[PDB]
């Protein structure tokens, strides 16, 4: 029943690619990206949400360390606990750790729950991407080839299932006989294909893409 390919950009559910700079905030970008799609699905409005709000506010209580890393799932829980997250416009990204400056007057989204998908199951990830929306994932992005990706479907024999980088699966498909996951990164539009990378799909949980998937709901 699932479509052979999905691209949530086609449905206007994906915001512009962001640039995290020298702050290890990929986790926060991944989390807001997933929530941005849900916000569009629920309200019809596409709005960039504040990764900085997560960096500054979803901190020790959530096991997160701001520019030194965090979890997408615990970011979602912060949004639930906090009863909101501010817009990116209201609480802009500065690529540094700041005091928490959340203000409900700038709230642009809420979250009521999140779901973690079973480990390594690319079929379940496919179903979620098709039926729920973009899914936050971790990948192994440590390998020099990752940084140099320009086009095609990324396959790195040295990749592992030990994830170190938080990104957003916004689709899937097949290109020239290679199944892929369409991944939104947060290293700006210079990276890959305008900020995206197509990563090998159904190749044994390549780079751990299906290791730790999660998605929020509004
Ligand atoms: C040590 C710096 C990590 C930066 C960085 C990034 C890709 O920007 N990063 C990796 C992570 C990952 C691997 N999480 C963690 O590394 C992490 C770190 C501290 C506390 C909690 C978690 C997530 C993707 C799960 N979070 N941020």
């Amino acid at each position: 029943i699932l479509p052979d390919s999905v691209d949530w950009r086609e449905k206007g559910c994906v915001t512009e690619v962001k640039y995290q700079g020298s702050c290890g905030a990929c986790w926060a970008f991944s989390a807001v990206g997933a929530l941005e799609a849900q916000l569009k699905l629920k309200t019809g409005k596409l709005v960039s949400l504040s990764a900085q709000n997560l960096v500054d506010c979803s901190t020790e209580k959530y096991g997160n360390k701001g520019c030194n890393g965090g979890f997408m799932t615990t970011a979602f829980q912060y949004i639930i606990d906090n009863k909101g997250i501010d817009s990116d416009a209201s609480y802009p990204y500065k690529a540094m750790d700041q005091k928490c400056q959340y203000d409900s007057k700038y709230r642009a989204a809420t979250c009521s729950k999140y779901t973690e998908l079973p480990y390594g199951r690319e079929d379940v990830l496919k179903e979620a991407v098709a039926n729920k929306g973009p899914v936050s994932v971790g990948v192994d992005a440590r390998h020099p080839s990752f940084f140099l990706y320009r086009s095609g479907v990324y396959y790195e024999p040295s990749c592992t299932q030990n994830v170190n980088h938080g990104v957003l699966v916004v689709g899937y498909g097949d290109l020239n006989g290679k199944e892929y996951w369409l991944v939104k990164n947060s290293w700006g539009h210079n990276f890959g294909e305008e900020g995206y990378i197509r990563m090998a799909r159904n190749k044994g949980n390549h780079c751990g893409i299906a290791s730790f998937p999660s998605y929020p709901e509004i």
